[PDB]
């Protein structure tokens, strides 16, 4: 389909809980090494701000994708 979305769900699958579970934002940064841009500090940082579901760096694993594609 597309990066951003498919890429990011495939990213998630490194450190996913189980679907509408939680990610570890840092693990997320690690996961991106599987994609192409390992330690994409900016691309992650950009998403880090969106990854604020709690008030820290917890994101609903699925809901994340919805924020990735902030359109």
């Amino acid at each position: 389909a597309r990066a951003g979305l498919e890429d990011l769900q495939v990213a998630f699958r490194a450190f996913d809980q189980d679907g509408d579970g939680h990610i570890t934002v840092d693990e997320l940064r690690r996961a991106m090494a599987g994609l192409g841009q390992p330690l994409p500090q900016e691309e992650l940082d950009a998403m880090i701000r969106e990854a604020d579901v709690d008030q820290d760096g917890r994101v609903n694993y699925e809901e994340f994708a919805r924020m990735l594609a902030q359109e």
